[PDB]
């Protein structure tokens, strides 16, 4: 008895690690994509160490004042989301959620004393994202769907362009985005049900690994944001090695690129070119066409035999050339080891991926969360993980500031102000940039009345937050 929970954030900036959520929209559906129960819509009050990015507030229309006025404390905000997410059998899905919104969720759970991952895998739960399914559909079975292009003819998967081009539309608040996501998913399910079921059924770690055929040197299709839109985000790849550090990474080679440099260079030169940003490569030297597949992120892979002859022709795929390159790679006994060889703080808010929680810590965290604000002030717990002490403090200071001692309040105030004002103290943006970016935006000739009010609100928020 499983369900799909579709969601989206509007946030105060584009850095999931540092910029906090402002709005959440959620809609649960059955596996037919028909809604169950009511949509959820929540605002999150910004804690008093938050400085939003001006441009984001203009795009969303959401000021810190609006969020404070209509929202919940972050603890309750995330607890209500966590409730919906952790209902057994729930697959939590969205549109580009895995590489953005889910990171916002992980960091938010983390700060608020939840395990960042349990909602993703316990009690039959899982994740999904439709963006790579759409990339595969457009690349491999585009029939029956209008694939929009922008003004200069470049391909676009933007939610609004896609929905209008296919006549399933009906502004950018989170709720409209979520409903448009569900509708786009329905459209794929209707026009290409077999692909839809293939991608969905194969979305998990185990199943994605199996599709890679590691290590039979079998070429497969892989779609990714990292491959060029001019090639429909698709490449013919082969899995060559497990990633040295990331246990969920498999490194794959784009068989359209001459592998001579990968074969000929030593481990030192290979590491060098592989860590040189493409912009900084010398002239005549292209990049090493290796790419990491993150098995835990619902990567989309299909067998080479999914190509019909019109698809190969349409995608301008040279199978012989790929085969020729594959032959050369099969001959190198040492290549996997060489690849693995070539590929090899402080702030608790920035240390989510520094290590996993123990079973013990998880238990004390749960107990602390069950307490009332008063009980929580008296707790005096003991942690195995070194990150949790300071982390517990900020959680109390942000959501329950009336619960602090006089000297605790002075500690919060020192941290709070220097996060708001000094570079590298947690925030993506500090007060002076915030004001400078407000100035830049104020100088433009094409501000709406609404834009001005928002920029006015932002000035007032900065004035108020430092007093
Ligand atoms: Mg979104």
């Amino acid at each position: 008895c499983c369900s799909l929970y579709w969601y989206d954030y509007e946030t105060f900036g584009t850095d999931p690690r540092r910029d906090r959520p402002a709005q959440f929209a959620g809609i649960r559906t059955d596996l037919e994509l028909n809604p169950i129960g009511e949509p959820v819509t929540l605002f999150c009050k910004p804690a008093r160490d938050v400085l939003p990015v001006p441009e984001a507030c203009l795009i969303t229309g959401i000021t810190p004042q609006m969020a404070a006025e209509r929202g919940l404390k972050e603890a309750e905000f995330i607890t209500r989301i966590h409730e919906q997410f952790s209902v057994p059998g729930t697959c939590v899905a969205g549109y580009n959620n895995i590489r953005f919104d889910d990171e916002v969720t992980r960091h938010c759970l983390y700060r608020n004393l939840f395990d960042p991952y349990e909602r993703e895998w316990r009690n039959g739960n899982s994740r999904w994202d439709i963006i790579d399914m759409l990339r595969l559909t457009r690349a491999l079975r585009p029939e029956g769907i209008e694939w929009p292009v922008d003004g200069s003819g470049k391909p676009s998967l933007r939610l609004e362009a896609l929905t209008v081009a296919n006549g399933i539309q009906h502004a950018h608040d989170a709720l409209a985005d979520v409903r448009a996501t569900i509708a786009v998913a329905r459209l794929v399910r209707e026009r290409q049900p077999k692909l839809f079921n293939f991608v969905f059924a194969n979305r998990g770690k185990r199943e994605a690994f199996e599709l890679l055929r590691f290590g039979a040197m079998q070429p497969v299709l892989h779609v990714s944001e990292k491959y060029a839109s001019d090639r429909y985000c698709l490449a013919v790849v082969v899995a060559l090695a497990r990633h040295p550090r990331n246990p969920n990474g498999v490194v794959v080679y784009d068989l359209s690129v001459d592998p001579t440099p990968l074969i000929d260079l030593n481990a030192e030169d290979l590491r060098e070119r592989l860590f040189t940003p493409a912009s900084k490569l010398p002239p005549g030297v292209e990049r090493i066409a290796l790419k990491t597949v993150h098995l835990n992120k619902c990567p989309v892979i299909a067998p080479l035999t999914a190509l019909r002859s019109q698809d190969t022709e349409r995608l301008q795929i040279d199978l012989d050339r790929c085969n020729r390159h594959l032959d050369r790679l099969k001959r190198e006994w040492t290549l996997p080891k060489k690849i693995r060889e070539a590929m090899t703080t402080d702030d608790p808010d920035l240390m989510l991926y520094d290590g996993f929680l123990g079973d013990a810590d998880r238990a004390v965290l749960k107990w602390l969360r069950g307490l009332t604000p008063d009980e929580l002030a008296r707790a005096q717990p003991s942690f195995e993980d070194a990150r949790l002490p300071e982390l517990l403090f900020r959680y109390r200071a942000r959501n329950f500031p009336e619960t602090l001692t006089p000297e605790e309040t002075a500690r919060w105030e020192a941290y709070r102000i220097r996060r708001l004002t000094v570079e590298g103290c947690g925030g993506s943006i500090v007060l002076n940039e915030y004001l400078a970016r407000i100035e830049a935006l104020e100088a433009s000739p094409d501000l709406s009345a609404k834009d001005r009010e928002i920029l006015k609100n932002l000035r007032e928020y900065a004035r108020e937050i430092i007093s």
